[PDB]
Formats: structure tokens, sequence, C-alpha cells
């Protein structure tokens, strides 16, 4: 049932941009969501990306590998956008209980005062978002005008009309602030700029480093994960616990979006104006586009919905990881018998909810690793493990187990899940001990071989392959596969390009050099300070479990593919052409 006293100013300006074109579509195929009206649209959209040639040129074993060709195959025409808005978002959640819903909204205020001891919320500049312009990813969706977000922040028609929006955002209304789907959802540049404007200090100011938020890895980095995971493993408790959430933006409440917005409690003058503006007017009151194809050609539909999480934008990080730490807390306090029944809570159980979070709050915070929809947790026992009842209420059903199944956890934190990847012990030559990331080989090589943009140039697509290179030889130095395919890259791509998107891999630095400064000197986990001085020092996975995360070393391909080398390195040499390449294959 959709409120048009808040959207309706949306779908009008819609509407009259399209007066010719609009109609209803009676046979319109949406279940969960409200439907307004289509219009035709020149389809968007391609159904394949596109594949980095100087990656697939150094990796060719890989060809032949279905899981590592299938990546490269995305559709974004209007068939593809229309299949997994059938499969994943056209769902709906029911609503949570009574009980369920004082649990969430004591334990969210209990939370927000918690990350707002040490912070203190406040507005964005438009310099700061010129400055991230000037960068990479903000998402938004420039068409027919502007032909890049650098263009855009120079104009100064774009802040007129950001002007516009934000003084109608300062009376309680909305109209150009629309989510595209061209499941990921775009909006226009001025509508990213007042959100960031609103809410973007929760990503600016750190609201969720582990420092400051307990649970948090928000700027930790893939190095410093498996520590932080050693760390938890530590604690008291049973097992650790990482329960995959299926399709976690699809299943945030309209209760979770109310939760979230009680940061504006914590905020004065026009702030809290704009972020309340953000909050009812574009998260719990949604307009979307999303093309569609029809025998008449593609059409455009307009369609809204107030629950779901739209992903991409400024917040969406944070408050995700804001309200799975307020479902995991919940689920901790169902294990341990804080409160009974979900239906209601009675009084004397919601006292007992406030003195335990006012008691054990913090520490059981810090019994949780928590990455928007991924998180592990070490609760204090097993309990944990049938404490289902909240959980599936709130609607964060898990994926891959029956609703009622127990979870099943881990007693080695080395084969705990989190942020897709595994965490192991390496033992370097001199006995020290690095924990080391490791995801599968495959799914690695398979994301390197694509190309991020349409129409690159070869420098370009080179210098992907290099940043992708690099980021091997930091973080997976441990595969033999991938120090190779690293060594290669580099040695093929002239070695004063600089890796294209912050990360430590995106500088001509020697990888040395940064190698040891994440792993030796500045890892805080690593006491004796004294660096490596070459590559050959730096050790490899045990070969049968180098394999395993997906490795090629015991196959004849791969033999061949390693002693021949130089010929394909010399390939990619000969077409970025005379250049001055280092030689980088010991
Ligand atoms: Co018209
Ligand atoms: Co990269
Ligand atoms: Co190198
Ligand atoms: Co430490
Ligand atoms: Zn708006």
């Amino acid at each position: 049932i959709p409120n048009l006293d808040i959207i309706g100013k949306r779908i009008e300006k819609i509407k009259q941009e399209h007066e010719t074109s609009w109609h209803y579509d009676q046979d319109h195929p949406y279940k969960t969501w409200a439907y307004h009206g289509s219009y035709e649209t020149k389809q968007t959209g391609s159904a394949s990306s596109m594949v980095n040639g100087v990656v697939r040129l150094l990796t060719k074993p890989w060809d032949v590998v279905p899981m590592v060709t299938q990546m490269a195959m995305t559709d974004t025409t209007p068939f593809g956008q229309q299949r997994v808005f059938k499969e994943k978002v056209d769902t709906r959640t029911q609503e949570p209980k009574e009980g369920t819903k004082k649990l969430m909204k004591i334990t969210a205020e209990w939370l927000w005062k918690e990350l707002g001891k040490k912070k203190t919320p406040r507005m964005c500049t438009r310099e700061e978002f010129t400055r991230k312009v000037r960068s990479n990813a903000a998402l938004g969706a420039i068409f027919t005008k502007w032909k890049s977000a650098r263009e855009a922040v120079e104009d100064s028609r774009f802040w007129e009309l950001v002007d516009k929006e934000r003084n109608l955002h300062l009376e309680g209304k909305c109209e150009t602030c629309v989510y595209n789907m061209m499941a990921i959802w775009y909006m226009w540049l001025g509508a990213r700029f007042l959100e960031f404007e609103a809410l973007g200090f929760l990503n600016e100011d750190h609201w969720f480093s582990r420092e400051n938020s307990l649970s948090g890895v928000e700027g930790e980095g893939l190095h410093k994960l498996g520590y932080i995971l050693r760390d938890v493993s530590k604690k008291e408790g049973g097992a650790m616990y990482a329960d995959d959430t299926a399709g976690w933006d699809t299943r945030i409440t309209l209760e979770d979006l109310k939760n979230e917005e009680m940061v504006t409690n914590h905020m004065e003058g026009e702030h809290k104006k704009l972020a309340e503006a953000i909050f009812k007017l574009t998260y719990q009151n949604k307009v979307v586009r999303v093309q569609r194809p029809t025998p008449r050609g593609t059409v455009m539909d307009i369609i809204s919905r107030r629950d779901q999480r739209g992903s991409g934008q400024v917040g969406t990080y944070g408050l995700n990881t804001f309200t799975n730490m307020e479902a995991q807390l919940i689920r901790q306090m169902e294990g341990e018998g804080v409160f009974k029944s979900i239906q209601h809570l009675t009084v004397t159980e919601e006292i007992a909810v406030q003195n335990w979070l006012a008691r054990v709050g913090r520490e059981r915070l810090s019994r949780m690793a928590i990455s928007g929809d991924d998180c592990v947790v070490k609760p204090l026992d097993d309990r944990f493990a049938s404490a289902l009842t909240a959980l599936n209420d709130m609607g964060k059903v898990r994926k891959d187990i029956q609703q009622w199944e127990p979870s099943r956890g881990w007693n080695d934190w080395t084969q705990v899940p989190f942020c897709s990847h595994h965490f192991h012990e390496l033992i370097m030559k001199d006995g020290r001990v690095l924990v080391v990331p490791c995801r599968n080989q495959d799914e690695l090589i398979g994301r390197a071989r694509i190309s991020q943009g349409a129409g690159w140039s070869l420098r370009e697509t080179a210098c992907l392959g290099k940043s992708y290179a690099q980021m091997w030889s930091l973080m997976y130095f441990h595969r033999r596969d991938l120090r190779l395919a690293a060594n290669a890259i580099c040695s093929a791509v002239p070695s004063h390009w600089v890796p294209t998107s912050k990360h430590e891999w995106m500088t001509t630095e020697d990888m040395l050099t940064v190698w040891n400064r994440v792993w030796i000197q500045e890892n805080p986990w690593m006491e004796d300070k004294t660096p490596v001085e070459s590559w050959e020092e730096i050790p490899y996975l045990g070969k049968r479990e180098d394999q395993w995360c997906g490795s090629l070393i015991g196959l004849t391909s791969r033999a061949t593919w390693a002693k021949n080398i130089q010929t394909a390195i010399n390939q990619v040499r000969s077409l970025i052409g005379n250049e001055e390449y280092t030689d980088y294959m010991p």
C-alpha cells in the first residue's frame, strides 16, 4: 500500500516527463512491490562484462575452468534485470512480533548510545564530496545533464539543483531522489550528495571501526581480519558461529530502518532534519525505476516499496553493520535466556534486557566480528546454536539450512569463514607466524580477468591487471600460482605505469617494501620487527594445502604454463609496445 503524499511528487515528475507513452501495464509482473506505471525507454546494459585481455593472456590454463569463465557472464539488459528482480527482490518479509519489536528498539537505542560516546554526528561538506568524486565509486547514474561526476561537481547549475532538492528535504518533501536498477541501485549524483551530506559521517568518522564499535572491522583490511578472528577465539565460550543470511538486503524491515533512524536522536540543527529526510523520504519510502522487456520494446517501470535496503547507498555498509550487530546481540540474549518469548516482552523481561546490556553489553559486542551482513560470533556457550526465534522473526533467516535446525559452529578459528575468506597460520623461515587470508583461487583469477568498464584503453586494462597482481603479491603471496601470475603480469606491464582502482597495492612502490610495511612493521601482532630481504624468504602454503583454495600446481597444463610463461609475457609486451619492462620472474 503506497503513500502518495510522500512518493507522489516523485512519481508525478517522472510521469510528466513521459506523458505520451505513460501507461498502466496490466501484465506487469510485480507481486510485493507497488507498481505505478510504465513508459517507453531505450534499452541499457549488456549481457556480458568485458574480459581483461592482459590477465587472460597470462592465465591460459584457466580458460577451460568453468568457475572462472562463468564469472565473466553478467547480464544488465532488461531481460537480465527482470531475472534477478523475480528471483531475489520481489519477496516480502513479515513484520516482527511485538516482543521482537521491543527487543530491537531497546537494543538499537543502547547501541547508538555506545557508538556515540566518543563520536559526534556531523554534516559532510560539498568539498569532502568533491574530493572523493576525484577518485572513484560514488555509484551515481548519469543519464540525459552531465557526462561524469567530475564534470557535474564543477558545474554551478548542478549545485543549484542540489539546493532545490535540499530545500525540499528541509520542508519534509522529496522530488528527485529516485533509485535506478541498471541487484544494485543507482541514484543521480545530487541524490547521492544529499545522502552523503546527511549520513557520510558514519564512514568518514569511522563509527564502525573495531575501536569504536567493538564488533566492527571498518578500516581493518584483509591482512588484519584473520588476526582479529584469532583474538576472538581466545575468549571463553562456545563454538564460533558464522551464519550467512539469505539475501540480507531484501530482509531489512521497515522496523530495521526505523531503528537505524534513531541515530537522528543524536543530531541537532538542520543536520537532524536533513538526515530525517533521507531516512523517511528515500529509505522508508523508495521510488525505483527498472527496465522490463515487452513484445513492444523496452519499458521503464516505476515501482515503490517501504521496507528493503538499496545496495550501494552511502550508509549501506554502516547501517547493515549496525543492524547485524543488533540482531546478533539479540540472538546472544535469547541463547542466554534473558527473555523467553518473542510474542510479547513482559515488563520484568524488559528490565532484564536493559540490565543485561548495561552489565555485559560491551563484552558481548567484543565476542563478534561483523562487516555488513557478514558476522562471526563466539557466544558464551552453545545455547546460541538453537536460539532461533528472534532471528527468524526479525527476518534474518539463515541461508542453506532448515528454519529451525540449530546452527553448526567451529572450534578451530582457521575453519571459520569471514568476508569470503578463511585464515591460516603461516610459519616463516625464521619461525615467526603470519596469519594470512585464503580464498578459492579460481574465484580470485576469475575476478582479475574481468575488466570493470567498457571501451577501456589497453593502458587502463593493463593497469587494472597490475593492480590485481600487486594485491595478489601482498595478500596471496602464499599461493604458488598467484605469486607466479602476479610476477608475470608485473613483468608484462611497464614498471612505471600506475595501478588503477587507499589500498596498499595501488602504487609503484617496490612490493617487497610494502610487504615488509604491511606484514612486519605496521603489523601489531608481529613483535619482532626484523624485515625480510627477498621474496625467496617469504613462504608458501603447504603444497598439499596450497593446491586447495584452488591451485593447479600438480597439473600438466600448469607445468607447461609455468615453463613457457616468458613467451606469454613477451606476447603482452609486444602489444603495449616498445617500452621499459622489469623482469620479476625469479
Ligand atoms: Co513525453
Ligand atoms: Co583491485
Ligand atoms: Co612484483
Ligand atoms: Co594486538
Ligand atoms: Zn529527495
